[PDB]
């Protein structure tokens, strides 16, 4: 295992909805938030830490959340 494989990038995604995880293992978010998935679970549920606040890491349904996809190739 070695860390700087060829071609990585992460998945961002943004919480259109409010959630309260009940357990430890699912992370506790609210409208308005971004999250990194890093280790998806499944084609449903992802994995991910809050942006900028790593302490916080748990799964969450991504139909919870929408992938933020920026248009906007052409330059200034």
């Amino acid at each position: 295992g070695s860390s700087g494989s060829s071609g990585n990038k992460v998945r961002r995604v943004k919480t259109i909805y409010d959630c309260q995880a009940d357990n430890d293992d699912e992370l506790t978010f609210i409208e308005g938030e971004v999250i990194i998935v890093t280790g998806e679970e499944d084609q449903e549920w992802w994995i991910g830490h809050i942006e900028g606040q790593p302490e916080r890491k748990g799964v969450f349904p991504v139909s919870f959340v929408h992938i933020l996809s920026d248009s906007g190739p052409s330059s200034g």
